[PDB]
């Protein structure tokens, strides 16, 4: 039962759902102005854990027969769990964040039943078919703060964040699909950049200048002050400035510094927001 | 830039030092009873960070020739870093850890003087001499707590969660060198289960069974309730077991269990000093 706990936490990637639900109770901070509630805390936390965890379940179950070649060490390829004990389990944890998010509030509710369909579609079919996929992969990043956001009482800035989030790495995954050109095409993996080139450059371009848009708004609506400001603004400056250096040199090795040079940013927009939400 | 930044932060190991720096923080926290001050839990934050860079950075200096061999990917042995930049900026992680301590008082000085101290002979010297280096370890690990803890208004649960750690990861210590006694006797490694047998066993109960009478004294001296007084009951029967266990069985396997186990038992043990300071 050690070595049994350990590949059920193996299977639900703990490290990724404790991640994640660091990520809920951000948004929550945020959304309290760090006037935060114990029982709402751990409410935040688990539903965003147990939907995260059924997310990995899930993804495992779809990737059996892959992972036989690629991850043989994984629970599901290697024997340790069976197939139906994977899907059993699997309903449990999603029963749990479900009805967990029922004690917050209906926004919350929404969410956690959203972030399941997408989870369930994305390991199903839309991890291999990028255009889709690229989406689901910045909405449920994001997701994950307007989770905890949604259970505090001022959820604007935290709506911002989401928003931000969703388009800047939904643009991100498309620069990523575009330096994985080569081995995507020899793999029956579809995206935009294999669909239409360099074009699908221009389409990043503009989701990284409506999430640059967004970004003063907890500012003009007088949520956030002075160092919110300035953050996002050296921010902002950099994100259009990787881009147009992509734009400039679309090639192979530019759209993998870029997609390095902007998960940096990413981080610090993120302690921008934590920055403005101190304001006790 | 990017490249000699990031061989800066991996010559530090910046991941290692944020843990030992939240170790700082949640000291601090035990202490004030999460009545936090901003400017305090940046000056403990960041002596901790700068100091345990500091440890990192010396180690690292001593260990240039065995690093050779042992790990070559390392900043000084592949050359990324030369010796008297590292020495250089050993000093100035030292200089500016020392001296932001003299902001929070003479205790938070002592500790970082002592730590700076034990950090080079340890390095030095100690680290292969295992009967002063195991002390060493304790020591640390412990010590981190208490400069949070003495930033601090109530310091008194904080020196018992040092106490009981010095104790029991000092005794944790000898049961892993007696676990690795025979590596350990080829490489001219000097041990208290290479000095003596299993009698070495009997001092590491000893540091155990001692870190278990101290244990309830938040709860006698009223500052911590039931839930505290609750999870340590368990944890100190566990302590007990699992050392009865080694010494009933002395060998290398049962080592090695009972070196998992006891590291299972101190994060309970971590929480349950946490939840005692929750309960505000
Ligand atoms: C009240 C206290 C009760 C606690 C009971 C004790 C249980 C703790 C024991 C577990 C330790 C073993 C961890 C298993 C590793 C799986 C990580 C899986 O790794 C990951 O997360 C991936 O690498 C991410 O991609
Ligand atoms: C800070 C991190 C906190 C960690 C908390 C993690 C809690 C783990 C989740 C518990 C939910 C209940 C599921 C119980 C397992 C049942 C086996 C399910 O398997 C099956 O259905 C098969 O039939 C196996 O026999
Ligand atoms: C054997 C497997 C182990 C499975 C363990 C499952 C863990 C479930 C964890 C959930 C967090 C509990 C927080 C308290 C809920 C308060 C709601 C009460 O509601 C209220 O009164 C108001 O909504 C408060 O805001
Ligand atoms: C095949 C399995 C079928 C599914 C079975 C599910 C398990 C049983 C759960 C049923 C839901 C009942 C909970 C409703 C209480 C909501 C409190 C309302 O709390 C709140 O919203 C607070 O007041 C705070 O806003
Ligand atoms: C009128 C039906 C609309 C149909 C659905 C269209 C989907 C498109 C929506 C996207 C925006 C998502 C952010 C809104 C969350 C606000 C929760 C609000 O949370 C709250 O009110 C907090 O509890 C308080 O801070
Ligand atoms: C001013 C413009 C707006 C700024 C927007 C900044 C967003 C704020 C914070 C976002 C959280 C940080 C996520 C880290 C990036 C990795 C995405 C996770 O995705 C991945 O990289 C993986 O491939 C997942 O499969
Ligand atoms: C409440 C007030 C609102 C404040 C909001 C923040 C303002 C920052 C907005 C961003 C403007 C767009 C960036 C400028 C283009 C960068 C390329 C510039 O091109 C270059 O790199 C030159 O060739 C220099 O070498
Ligand atoms: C407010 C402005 C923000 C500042 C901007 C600076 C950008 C930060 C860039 C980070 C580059 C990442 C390199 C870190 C590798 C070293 C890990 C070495 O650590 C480790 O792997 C462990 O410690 C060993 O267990
Ligand atoms: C005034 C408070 C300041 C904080 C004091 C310094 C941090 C001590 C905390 C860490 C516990 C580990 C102790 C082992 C010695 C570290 C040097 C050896 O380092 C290493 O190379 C590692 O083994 C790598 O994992
Ligand atoms: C081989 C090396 C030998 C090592 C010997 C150790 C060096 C001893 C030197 C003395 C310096 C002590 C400075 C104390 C001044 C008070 C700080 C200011 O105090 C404060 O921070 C607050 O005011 C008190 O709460
Ligand atoms: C191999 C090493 C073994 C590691 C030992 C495992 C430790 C045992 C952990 C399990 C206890 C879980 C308690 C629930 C708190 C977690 C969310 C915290 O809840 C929250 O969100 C906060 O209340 C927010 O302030
Ligand atoms: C095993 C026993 C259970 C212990 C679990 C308790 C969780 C820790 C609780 C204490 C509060 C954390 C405050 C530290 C914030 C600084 C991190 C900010 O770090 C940074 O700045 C980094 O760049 C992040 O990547
Ligand atoms: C209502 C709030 C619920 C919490 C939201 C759950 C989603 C998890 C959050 C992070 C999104 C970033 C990764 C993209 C999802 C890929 C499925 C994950 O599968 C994978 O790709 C691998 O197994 C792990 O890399
Ligand atoms: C108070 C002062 C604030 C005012 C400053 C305004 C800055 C707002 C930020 C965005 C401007 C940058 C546009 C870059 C995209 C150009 C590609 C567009 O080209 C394309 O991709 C087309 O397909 C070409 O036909
Ligand atoms: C409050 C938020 C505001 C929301 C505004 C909605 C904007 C309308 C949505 C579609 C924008 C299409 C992306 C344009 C970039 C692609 C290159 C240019 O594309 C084209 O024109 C050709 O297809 C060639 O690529
Ligand atoms: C087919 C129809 C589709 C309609 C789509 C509409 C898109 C809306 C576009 C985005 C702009 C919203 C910004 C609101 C802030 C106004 C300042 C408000 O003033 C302030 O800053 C106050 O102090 C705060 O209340
Ligand atoms: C009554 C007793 C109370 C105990 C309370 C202790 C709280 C402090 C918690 C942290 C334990 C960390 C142990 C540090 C020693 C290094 C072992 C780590 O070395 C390892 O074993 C390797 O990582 C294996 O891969
Ligand atoms: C792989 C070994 C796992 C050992 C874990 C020991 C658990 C300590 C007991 C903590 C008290 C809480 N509870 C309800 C789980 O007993
Ligand atoms: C093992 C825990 C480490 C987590 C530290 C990172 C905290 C930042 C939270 C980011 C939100 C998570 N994400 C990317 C899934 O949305
Ligand atoms: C009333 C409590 C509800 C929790 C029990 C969940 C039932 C799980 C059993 C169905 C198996 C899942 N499936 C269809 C994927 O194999
Ligand atoms: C038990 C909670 C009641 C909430 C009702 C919403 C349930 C909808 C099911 C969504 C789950 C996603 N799916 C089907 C892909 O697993
Ligand atoms: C594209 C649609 C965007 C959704 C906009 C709705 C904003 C959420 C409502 C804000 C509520 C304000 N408050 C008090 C919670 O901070
Ligand atoms: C990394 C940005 C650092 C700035 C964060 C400061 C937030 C605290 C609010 C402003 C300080 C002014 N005050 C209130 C002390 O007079
Ligand atoms: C890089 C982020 C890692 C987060 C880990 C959080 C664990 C905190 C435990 C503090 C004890 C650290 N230690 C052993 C050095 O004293
Ligand atoms: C409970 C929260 C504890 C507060 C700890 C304060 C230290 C923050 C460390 C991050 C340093 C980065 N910086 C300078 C932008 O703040
Ligand atoms: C005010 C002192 C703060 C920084 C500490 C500097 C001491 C480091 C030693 C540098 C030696 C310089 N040099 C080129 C002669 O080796
Ligand atoms: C800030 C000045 C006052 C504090 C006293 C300075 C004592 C420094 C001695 C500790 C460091 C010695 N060393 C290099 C062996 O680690
Ligand atoms: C047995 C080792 C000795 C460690 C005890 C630490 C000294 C007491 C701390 C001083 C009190 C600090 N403060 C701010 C709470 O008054
Ligand atoms: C082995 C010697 C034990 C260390 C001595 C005890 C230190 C006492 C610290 C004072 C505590 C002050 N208080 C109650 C406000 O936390
Ligand atoms: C270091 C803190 C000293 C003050 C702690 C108070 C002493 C405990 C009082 C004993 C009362 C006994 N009892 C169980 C009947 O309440
Ligand atoms: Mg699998
Ligand atoms: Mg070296």
């Amino acid at each position: 039962f050690m070595e049994k706990l350990k590949t059920y936490l193996e299977l639900i990637r703990v490290k990724n759902c404790i991640t994640a639900s660091i990520g809920g109770i951000i948004g929550y901070l945020i959304s309290s102005n760090f006037e935060i509630d114990i029982l709402k805390s751990l409410l935040v936390f688990f539903v965003v854990f147990f939907v995260c965890a059924y997310g990995n379940v899930i993804n495992d179950i779809f990737d059996i027969e892959i992972d036989r070649i690629n991850k043989p060490s994984r629970p599901l390829p290697s024997g340790k769990i069976k197939l139906n004990e994977a899907k059993k389990f699997s309903a449990i944890l999603l029963i749990l964040g479900l009805v967990l998010s029922l004690f917050i509030n209906i926004y919350a509710l929404i969410i956690a039943v959203i972030n399941a369909l997408f989870l369930y579609l994305y390991a199903k079919k839309y991890k291999k078919y990028k255009p889709i996929g690229n989406f689901i992969i910045g909405y449920l990043t994001g997701s994950v703060f307007l989770f905890g956001g949604v259970a505090g009482k001022n959820v604007m800035p935290v709506v911002i964040l989401f928003l931000c989030s969703l388009l800047s790495i939904w643009g991100r995954e498309i620069v990523k699909d575009f330096e994985d050109m080569e081995g995507d095409k020899k793999e029956g993996v579809i995206s935009l950049p294999i669909k239409y080139g360099k074009k699908s450059l221009y389409f990043a371009t503009f989701l990284v200048v409506l999430a640059v848009i967004l970004s003063p708004l907890p500012y003009i609506l007088k949520i956030f002050g002075i160092w919110y400001l300035i953050l996002i603004a050296i921010c902002d400056i950099l994100f259009i400035y990787a881009m147009a250096l992509l734009l400039k040199e679309p090639n192979k090795e530019t759209a993998s510094k870029v997609s390095k040079f902007l998960k940096i940013i990413m981080n610090i927009v993120l302690l921008a927001f934590i920055v403005g939400a101190i304001k006790l």
